[PDB]
């Protein structure tokens, strides 16, 4: 699911909860 699959990709600090990414709710 990575984020849910709603963000670029795991983004372990690009999305996944980091303020770089905002899908479904994920930041720093």
């Amino acid at each position: 699911c990575c984020i849910x699959g709603e963000s670029p990709g795991x983004a372990p600090x690009n999305d996944y909860k980091c303020x770089k990414g905002r899908g479904p709710g994920g930041c720093y």
